């Protein structure tokens, strides 16, 4: 039984906001941040690199968090605090039940 699993408010509040998803939710660094992280893995690594534009790139980290848990969702919210993209996760952070914590 899968436990801790992704929100579906969290994980909407995130894909929802496709107003900016794909106008600001970026996979260079943010993606650096969540393999250092140590929650994307060289395989996660690879998919998302083997796209060759922020086209499937891009695409390929929000699609990656379709189907990740909350534990990485709070990654992939925590590295867009990395990258100033504190906006787009203040617009998930309704769906993140968690203040930082660190």
């Amino acid at each position: 039984g899968p436990l801790g699993s992704m929100d579906a408010k969290a994980r909407n509040c995130l894909l929802q906001h496709r107003e900016a998803l794909e106008k600001d939710i970026k996979t260079s660094y943010i993606m650096d941040h969540m393999i250092s992280d140590g929650f994307l893995t060289i395989s996660e690594e690879e998919k998302v690199r083997n796209e060759p534009t922020q086209q499937q790139r891009a695409a390929m980290l929000i699609k990656m968090i379709l189907k990740k848990d909350n534990d990485s969702y709070v990654s992939f919210y925590n590295a867009l605090l990395h990258e100033g993209y504190k906006d787009l996760a203040a617009l998930l952070h309704d769906g993140i039940p968690v203040v930082s914590s660190s």
